[PDB]
């Protein structure tokens, strides 16, 4: 009955509940009323989108008092009992799941989990001491798969050497999928599905892992906080694939079999269309390195910030893909009278005479994409009978298309990609190290422990001492900056 | 080998050829430190040396740009490499008249996807002898994809980042090259060298003494007139 | 058995030696003792990585003291005397 009284009422009230001041008085964990405020207004400021600056100035003030308040300690098994307070580090994968991150990327915690990262120099001895973990690894993890004692079975379960096991692991599959196209284990192309090769046997092994390992990730996840990740899509689509070009392979080892030549086969022949999947595969299997590297320092940073600049690309091939439509609707109408097609050896672009190639909707389409990198050469907007007026304006179609696509358009995207870097440069260590952290905490369970190759009273006390710990903090925080800082402000009327 | 043989008929790894070939590459190497020169300019110094300073903005990207480059090249490969022509073909590869068999072998691969980049490569390679209108198809798709990625997406982040990078080194400019300047200029004030290449073939305890006396004079005149004057000049609070 | 108090206990010190008033007050070669600890900072900046940002910018401070301190010279005899020492 009064929507701007409601709304006023509901924006005050969140803004009186998330005061530092307030929160220290009267609450029981600062902690979490801090986490749970922090996400409730985040997520509120969607569902209302009139006051939504507010909303998310509440949101990032709720996190640097957070931040602030984990900051006054002066001993480490006082951080220790606080991030372990609910098997281990319970309180920081609480913190990973609520997406705030100027609470991890705080010096004192990084040197927590360091410190229990490497468990124990320079650049050649690190380079000789990491290449030698790879030359070894499948004996290692089979000393720990059969004789889990501490002779080696410890020395895996160290979460750096399993890190480093796993990237040997994956390096090797790339390897063998790089060395599946030779010609010395490629005996013969002239044959309906023949039985796997050897390679074709090495590389199954990975495949199955990689598949029980998502099915493990997603039994935990459930579509739900799994698919977010667009690394893990791509990981789904990935193996969809894969698991596509086992089957059809078998339909075509049991359908067909002999060695008729490789010419003369009818397209959607299996072998042909499972060649392709394969390959297209081994794309997305090799492209999956990159996630590798922001575990380093120096490329961790930028390919952080490569990967922001999305949204502001994809919200951009949008207008030029109808740009691209609407062009490409007109210059048909012009020209799918000529369809010449009179006896020539090929047809369209993808020929070395390049010809009739504005003459269906799906050709019109293929000559406007490629005309962007200048690999269609001008002769295609002429006719062969003389009618010297439909030439020339297809040709200020082509050439007005090429203006706007090419110089005016495309300069755009660059002023608005240069323009967001700014924007996004400035959060760029305090984004990599969360990143960072969610990475190494993938690894610091008993969980993986194998490479995908060889895949197949108790509390009250402790509430006693971690209350103390409370009070202490919160008492030097609020002695130390709610009142401290106020005497340092300049003055006024 | 001394005779007077024809060039044409010399066999592959002839000394003389790779020793022509190295001369060259040394060639290019020695009259390429002109830059260095540039340095002892004004006008052209803070230039130089703000290229100078770019670098690692640069190297820290091509390797991203490589590893995406062998990804596709890896991938291509697989499609292809069953179509392998050379049915009496006069040459072999990309890099002839009639471009022809460009995506046969790994290097093959690389050197085309390589020189795609500046758009020396026709078009009409995705195609095969055969008629089998679906992977010539696939393969026009992954060439396209590639071509998109790496001229239209990472390029231009390319020119985003050493922009940005640009403001931050540019206010340091001439701090720097005033250091390098200085640096050159030192190289030459002892007798040392003298000589082109073509030619090339008590008594401190009195300076401590005065030495000291300056010193408490700097210090004085420091202390009086920085960190007490200064602090004089520092706005209100609370 | 303490790496927390240790490195902050690391860092008050550092952050206390490199202070112009301090410098001033009790050393023989101001000259020598800003070079030495502009160094030992900026290459220390490496071995630990979390505090970078404040041992670069004491490194920095070193500098910009070190550059003020010569400044106060007026005459060039001085000067000359100052940069030829050994
Ligand atoms: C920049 C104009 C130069 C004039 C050149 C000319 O007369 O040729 C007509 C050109 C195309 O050239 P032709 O079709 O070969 O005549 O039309 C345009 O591209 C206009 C661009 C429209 C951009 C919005
Ligand atoms: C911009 C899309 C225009 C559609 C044009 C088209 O249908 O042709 C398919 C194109 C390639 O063209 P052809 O292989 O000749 O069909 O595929 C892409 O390059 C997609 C780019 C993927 C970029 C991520
Ligand atoms: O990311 C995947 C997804 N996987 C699949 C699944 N199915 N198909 C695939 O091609 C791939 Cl890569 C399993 C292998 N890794 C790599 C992990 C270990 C090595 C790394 F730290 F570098 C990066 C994470
Ligand atoms: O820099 C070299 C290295 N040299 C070699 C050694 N071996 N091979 C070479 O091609 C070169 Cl240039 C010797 C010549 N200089 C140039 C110096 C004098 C002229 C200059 F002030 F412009 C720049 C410095
Ligand atoms: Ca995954």
């Amino acid at each position: 009955v009064d929507s701007l009284r409601h709304s006023r009422s509901r924006l005050n009230i969140y803004k009186a509940l998330a005061s530092p001041s307030l929160i220290a008085l009267s609450s029981e964990d600062p902690f979490l009323t801090a986490f749970q405020l922090s996400w409730e207004l985040q997520e509120l400021s969607k569902v209302e989108n009139e006051f939504k600056a507010e909303y998310e100035e509440l949101s990032h003030q709720c996190k640097h008092f957070a931040k602030d308040l984990l900051d006054q300690t002066r001993s480490s098994r006082e951080l220790e009992l606080i991030l372990n307070f609910r098997n281990e580090l319970a309180r920081l994968k609480l913190a990973i799941k609520y997406r705030q991150k100027e609470f991890v990327a705080q010096p004192n915690c990084q040197q927590l989990l360091a410190s229990r990262w490497y468990d124990e120099r320079h650049w050649a001895g690190k380079l000789i001491t990491c290449v030698f973990i790879g030359l070894m690894f499948p004996l290692l993890s089979l000393c720990y798969l059969v004789a889990p004692k501490s002779r080696y079975g410890l020395f895996i379960r160290k979460p750096f050497i399993k890190f480093i096991c796993h990237t040997a692991s994956y390096l090797t599959f790339l390897f063998l999928l790089l060395l599946a196209s030779q010609h010395i284990v490629s005996n013969n192309p002239d044959r309906q599905g023949p039985k796997p090769t050897t390679v074709e046997w090495m590389i199954l092994p990975w495949v199955l892992g990689f598949i029980w390992t998502e099915i493990k990730q997603m039994w935990d996840g459930g579509f739900q906080d799994y698919i977010h990740d667009w690394w893990n899509l791509m990981d789904f689509v990935m193996n969809s694939l894969y698991l596509a070009t086992i089957s059809l392979k078998i339909v075509a080892y049991v359908k067909y079999s002999g060695c008729k030549p490789r010419d003369t086969w009818e397209m959607w022949h299996p072998t042909l269309v499972a060649e392709a999947v394969f390959a297209i595969a081994n794309i997305f299997s090799s492209l999956r390195l990159i996630s590798l590297f922001t575990a380093n320092s120096h490329l961790g940073p930028l390919q952080i910030s490569l990967g922001r600049m999305l949204l502001d690309i994809l919200k951009f091939l949008f207008i030029y893909c109808l740009v691209l439509l609407a062009f490409a609707n007109g210059l048909n109408q012009l020209y799918f009278y000529y369809e010449n097609s009179e006896g020539m050896t090929c047809k369209g672009i993808r020929c070395e005479r390049q010809n009739n190639a504005f003459s269906t909707l799906f050709e019109t389409l293929q000559s406007l994409f490629w005309s962007i990198f200048g690999l269609i050469s001008l002769y295609v907007t002429n006719v062969k009978a003389d009618h010297k007026f439909t030439e020339f304006v297809g040709a200020t179609m082509f050439g007005t298309y090429n203006v706007i696509s090419l110089v005016v358009l495309l300069n755009m995207l660059i002023a608005m990609m240069n323009n967001s870097y700014q924007h996004i440069a400035d959060h760029a260590d305090i984004e990599w190290k969360f990143a960072r952290t969610k990475l190494w905490m993938s690894y610091f369970e008993e969980g993986g422990t194998l490479p995908p190759p060889f895949n197949i009273a108790e509390n009250v006390r402790l509430n006693h001492q971690y209350q103390e710990v409370l009070r202490n903090l919160v008492k030097r925080y609020v002695a130390a900056m709610i009142r401290d800082a106020k005497t340092e402000e300049g003055l006024t009327e």
